């Protein structure tokens, strides 16, 4: 009854979409271009490549690792949605798991330094819940590790839950890495389905824009077949309906985010000093998006059960990916993750919470379990 | 001014789409299932798996060849959209080109017979413009070539332009092969973006539905994390907005298809016996969809130029895929394709043609070039 997630849809969407459908342009249209421009202006990076989902975005980005370009590994975290990691396999690269930092629920950057190898083609970091990874440390770790390597591996930030997040005052997508956002249904900015990739320079921008549509320069004369495909690609475009939904929702999203953060600040204050309730780390040099609010709790089943009876939806959200049969071969001991897997839990913190809803959650947690 | 392709959107779509938008259910909802059933009911095969585009349908289907499953090649035609063939490469398989039959613009089935090898994991045929491949022959040829092989290669039909097409009295999707359809913007039945895969049996249907959503059993409890992934998958689902549009347009597509065929029969009669204009083969035992109308013409550049001056859009549609740099290694001599590549051309034949528009095309072609 108090949901963990909710679709945020502008009341303007039904009208905007109706116009797009009657327009005669559903793909490769101007609405998607306009959306991309608007996103780019927000992030502070004009290099935005929209796609039909976040998983596609990662798939597209990782194709840079596999095919730069015209034995390889990707270092990644198992604590995330499978969509973060199966694109690694689809690109024909091996998964090597990096442990999780129990204080942030993000990648352990010291285990990373240990596991970076000449075989490392790419590194994927997930900003879990929109809590930014220490990108300065990440850059330092990658630089120290790959000093002689003759090519630096690709750093990919999975920003799927991280719309609105800032690091050192600037939005994610501006720190020199390839960043993938998701704009799926319950992401705070939604296009229905969709995502976009933000690139750090024009080469990556051009290359990913090409591979988004089969490697075909769309400015070419394909009416006579006078074009060449030098690098094969995928079919990952976002269509005019998505762009329309996105532009509408961009107008409302800053206010939703403000409510997420306000609700989170309320929890950090009120849930502090509760025995059996450990909160997630907080740094001064970043502003989390708080897509959901994380806690690490003793006796989690009793915790969730107690909150569920009080009408509060609660979830583990995802299984550690390293436990799936399909990646049995990459299975390795990750003690940090072991220490949080059975304790981590997510509670509603989003824009749909009223003042009383928020108190009810805190009061319910205070009633013990 | 007389366009070659046009978006077909029922005027009723806004209402249906609006319902989806007000539901809070944008992905994984019942509308897509309702659509899949309706398609299945028409095709006469219930094993329909919707996907977010036709290329993704092919990507997913070919994964059966690559990963059966829990060195390979694909025999395919180069006369087609690149979305047909790049999924071969995304699945990590080799492309081997089969020549084209210059009368049908489809695969030379005798050339196919010669190139089938123990290395063939799959065979891809395209029903170019919705003119059906002789599937009976394809089956006999595959069956004869692979007699001892201990596993029959996967047979995949690209039906992207073939909605409504019929072969030997039955719709495509009923002849025992895996069939992939597109419902992209200018295909005659559109979902905005989208496609679907039709399977010949329940094992393949279950498997593709699985890989459609990351290899996650959707009947499983993912809120407490009690699920396993045995076969990693992709993120290819069609969303509720696509399903809604598809349901609307299903109500109108039969009349649109009837107009395509009526215009094609008109051309067949009226364009016969024009010097420099060779038409495509027509068999009695199939009913083509005529997404566009094919001609093979002397001096194609002067031809297209002449019709452009009369306000008639005209196109080669796609480059022979075998000429692309990205696949330089698979380049092989294809004399049949050589014989038509510079002569093939497409002229408007769709449902938007007025009786006067249709006369104008015929009249223009007869004025010479
Ligand atoms: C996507 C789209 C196209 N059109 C018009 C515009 C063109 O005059 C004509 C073809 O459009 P486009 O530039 O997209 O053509 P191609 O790039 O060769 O590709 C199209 O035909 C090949 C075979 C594929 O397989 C593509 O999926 C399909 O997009 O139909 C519209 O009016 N609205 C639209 O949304």
């Amino acid at each position: 009854m108090i949901p963990l997630s909710k679709v945020a849809m502008s009341p303007d969407v039904s009208t905007r979409v109706s116009a797009v459908l009657s327009s005669g342009r559903l793909e490769h249209g101007p609405t998607v271009a306009e959306y991309e421009a608007a996103v780019g202006s927000r992030i502070g990076n004009p290099r935005v490549v929209s796609v039909n989902c976040g998983t596609a975005g990662l798939h597209l980005a990782l194709s840079l690792a596999a095919r730069p370009g015209a034995p390889g590994e990707v270092l990644t975290t198992p604590l995330t949605f499978e969509g973060t990691n199966w694109p690694i396999l689809a690109n024909g690269l091996r998964i090597r798991w990096v442990d999780v930092d129990p204080a942030t629920l993000n990648m352990d950057l010291d285990d990373l330094a240990a596991k970076i190898s000449p075989a490392t083609r790419a590194i994927v970091v997930v900003h879990w819940l929109g809590y930014p990874v220490d990108l300065n440390r990440l850059r330092a770790v990658v630089d120290r590790a790959t000093a002689g390597y003759d090519r630096r591996p690709l750093v990919v930030e999975d920003c799927a839950q991280a719309w609105g997040a800032t690091y050192r005052g600037a939005p994610l997508g501006t720190h020199g890495n390839v960043c993938v956002y998701s704009t799926g249904a319950i992401k705070i900015l939604t296009t229905g389905s969709g995502g976009f990739v933000v690139l750090p320079d024009d080469d990556l921008y051009d290359r990913l824009r090409l591979r988004r549509w089969l490697g075909i320069e769309r400015a070419s004369d394909r009416i006579t077949g006078d074009y060449d495909v030098a690098e094969w690609g995928y079919r990952f475009i976002l269509n005019e309906i998505g762009g329309a939904i996105g532009l509408s929702n961009l107008e409302r999203v800053d206010e939703l985010l403000r409510r997420h953060r306000e609700n989170a600040a309320f929890y950090d204050k009120e849930l502090a000093g509760i025995d059996g309730v450990e909160q997630t780390e907080r740094a001064d040099d970043r502003e989390p998006a708080f897509w959901m609010y994380p806690l690490k709790v003793r006796d989690r089943p009793a915790f969730m059960r107690r909150l569920l009876d009080a009408g509060i939806a609660t979830s583990v959200v995802s299984r550690r990916n390293d436990a799936h049969s399909c990646v049995a071969s990459a299975r390795t001991t990750l003690p940090g993750l072991d220490r949080v897997a059975d304790r981590v839990v997510h509670i509603p913190v989003g824009w749909w919470l009223t003042e009383d809803d928020r108190s009810h959650v805190v009061e319910t947690i205070k009633s013990g379990w």
